[PDB]
């Protein structure tokens, strides 16, 4: 294939994540044919290595990912390692000269690719000595990749825009969202663009409302620590769920090149309702898991390490309104929780039931395409058609796609693809800064009125699909939940 | 249910066809709680009978459909015969005598159903008949059921038109059609009115060409007789194919009655174009099958009763077109034929392809809504998506739909659903004056010029689809049949 010419630096090379799932999505790219000879690989950490003990650690990460151990024998030859501490100033010269030895090794013309697989608190950081101890190519191409999560706010994430803002150009910061790069996602565009009857149709004269749903039949567990002040609005609403419903609000690109793509994008993100403590209570619901029907589906307040005056929300479900003539009054309806009836990431779009009277007994009703993104990529879209009835009568019939068993070998895992986008400059799969930050200002408004206690917080059966409130959310406006569990 | 109060007189009752579906379609009716008490089900044919000898030929008849004896027996009870000439108009008054002796045994207020299941030559004599003897119920509804074939051309249909209004309405007269009776086809109105992304786009801005397919594998076999003189042309596409066209090619209704139903067919057919010599070479193509790869499958020529020069059609493929605003410039096209790649009765609608361009190697092609009639009931669509590669790609996937063993149990077989239909006068589904006249029109134009053989003969494989020219056909307007085998 056309060779990709790139030196990427793993900042925090020695984490679990690196060896976990970036060197092995590195590693198929490498089989794929992608990276041949002119590419390099350094990793950095604070912890002191010699060559060959790195090259073992990227030996042992893709262990499972190997079948013929000198092909990748061949691809470990590109690796290189450098002791680093990041609050180093100095020390960075080191890594300077690391960086230049492997680009001259493979003839690498700039191109670089800073992964930053480090704690949030080093982003700045290692960002604003990146540009002073001149590691940035002066050619080719400098992007930076950026491990969740971007802030834990908006000022934070305005903060930590600005210390990367005095390196880097926007449209070379790269955001991690495993979400927004699933193939299912990437699906809806296809959708909806590829077939008229839909593109014509993605507008409030034919959608009722449309529903996103991130639901995970999982508990807390052990992640209790940090998703106690974090909950389901800042871990899954926030930045999976609001991302996919960027996807679905934009308006019609003038190309799909990213530019425009985003474009379309920030237009209906820009007419996103942000509410106040009234609206927050009416239009949102927000709640915490109780017991289930046995011993071990405790509350979420006997899980290790929750406190018990918690009032954290492990489900949020809320609507979501967007001030743009074609979205004018249509619902945009989003949830994710734990201890829900079943793992499952899909998109309902509900249309408007035709006014067309056959006088039957049954009347239309609302038709739905439904695209399911987890577990099993699949696209259903239920039909009016007759019922088999002496009389003439409607039903709806579900006609159903699933992905076969080779689309399933074929589809690149997320960091691969996540990976991969950022070496050809592919920003269409990544939040841009105008996304993260409404998205941000929209929650922000909410987790106000949660912190301070002004809203009520629900309780939920675990192995439901959530509290009442939840569907009468959607009942307040004659709607209800496709997915029932 | 709500009890039927009608009175049913068969002529041509001794016939295979009243024996072989006609009685066993009416006990269905009984079976399922319709005609209960006040009906009455009177026999006639020139065969004399007595009482016992006829109803035990009923008995015959009903054999396989019966599993409670004495529920059968009830129903029988229902049944009476006259032996009768239809030529003599005296002898209508011992027919005269029987109806009004069954009314009065039931107590059947009018509410006459005359099913003539005799030969053609008859149909008018009947019918003048049945005014001039007083045998029309002077109380309660009368109508007449014309089997199979209404006229040989547009004329023989004039004539025969004529005598029956003689006697009756239009809105009397319900033509038997089995294609027209069959449960998918009456789903089409459904899913196109029923969903309005289907109904708003049913027409010349998003379909690009529609195509209707009566395919069959089995050749002449012993039809021969008949065939050799009627053709496709007049056995499959003037009756099954014009009809279902219509139900397709319609305007929309201001309501769901048979009359807006039947006044927005017309609108269309009234639209539709007679061709000329020229046209019907450019238009159409006949064709009749050659050897297959096996003996058994021997060409027409070699049939029995088949004559050595004959220059018959075993297969049409045609062209339609309807100058409405609503598919100025839409192809309808149409096929037909014996000893084709196998027995399928299908519906393709084809959209046009967008024009969102997303810069793959593959662009968005043309999306398609099928709607297979037999054997097995099935609703498809093939829409635009993305493709499992690494690089961003366009691909079509099918959606599919089938019926269910339950449906397939509940489906009324097509005798029983017209003759329902008729005692409910539920003209929907049966083709009007307006409707045959035009049809007969269309194929009369295009008959006169292969009798008169000013358009090629065209050959095929027993097996295949029929002749490359149809393929040509719909090549020229840049098309392609979707169902290929
Ligand atoms: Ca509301
Ligand atoms: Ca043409």
């Amino acid at each position: 294939v056309s060779e990709i010419k790139t030196l990427v630096t793993f900042f925090g090379g020695t984490g679990d994540l690196a060896k976990r799932k970036l060197y092995p999505s590195v590693f198929n790219l490498y089989k794929k044919g992608y990276l041949q000879k002119h590419f390099a690989i350094v990793g950095t950490a604070r912890q002191a290595l010699n060559d060959d003990e790195f090259k073992q650690l990227v030996r042992d990460s893709i262990k499972d990912f190997t079948d013929d151990q000198a092909q990748a024998e061949a691809f470990i030859e590109h690796f290189s390692y450098r002791a680093h501490d990041v609050t180093d100033a100095a020390s960075y010269a080191v890594l300077k000269e690391a960086i230049e030895e492997a680009a001259d090794k493979f003839d690498i013309d700039g191109n670089r690719i800073f992964y930053m697989s480090v704690a949030p608190r080093f982003f700045g950081t290692i960002a604003k000595y990146l540009k002073s101890e001149g590691l940035l190519a002066d050619t080719g191409y400098n992007r930076l990749m950026i491990e969740k999560p971007f802030g834990t706010s908006y000022d934070t994430a305005a903060e930590l825009q600005n210390d990367l803002e005095n390196a880097f150009d926007d449209n070379q910061l790269f955001r991690i969202n495993h979400y927004l790069g699933k193939e299912m996602v990437q699906n809806i565009a296809a959708l909806r663009f590829g077939n008229p009857i839909f593109d014509a149709a993605w507008n409030k004269d034919y959608i009722k409302n449309v529903q996103v749903t991130l639901s995970e039949v999982l508990g807390v567990e052990e992640r209790a620590g940090y998703y106690d002040t974090a909950g389901a609005l800042l871990d899954m609403i926030q930045n999976h769920t609001m991302q996919i419903v960027g996807w679905l609000a934009m308006e019609k690109p003038e190309s799909f090149t990213d530019k425009d793509i985003r474009a379309a994008k920030n237009a209906a993100f820009n007419a996103l309702k942000i509410y106040d403590e009234a609206e927050v209570n009416k239009y949102f619901v927000r709640a915490q898991y109780g017991a289930g029907d046995s011993a071990d589906f405790k509350p979420y307040l006997e899980e290790l390490d929750v406190p018990a005056d918690s009032k954290n929300n492990t489900f949020i479900a809320g609507e979501l309104q967007f001030d743009l003539p074609r979205w004018e009054g249509v619902p945009f309806y989003v949830r994710s929780g734990k201890r829900l009836a079943a793992k499952q990431t899909r998109v309902d779009i509900v249309f408007k039931a035709g006014t067309f009277n056959f006088g039957s007994e049954q009347e239309a009703q609302e038709a739905v395409l439904s695209i399911i993104i987890d577990p099993k990529g699949a696209i259903e879209l239920k039909l009016n058609a007759k019922s088999v009835e002496d009389a003439f009568n409607t039903r709806t019939i579900d006609l159903g796609w699933t992905v076969s068993d080779e689309d399933k070998k074929n589809t690149p895992e997320p960091y691969e693809r996540m990976i991969h986008d950022t070496m050809n400059g592919d920003g269409s799969n990544f939040a841009d800064w105008n996304g993260v930050s409404i998205a941000w200002k929209f929650v922000d408004a909410i987790s106000a009125v949660y912190t301070a206690d002004k809203a009520p917080l629900e309780t939920y059966k675990s192995g439901s699909m959530g509290p009442e409130a939840s569907d009468k959310l959607l009942a307040a406006n004659g709607d209800a939940w496709v997915f029932k569990g």
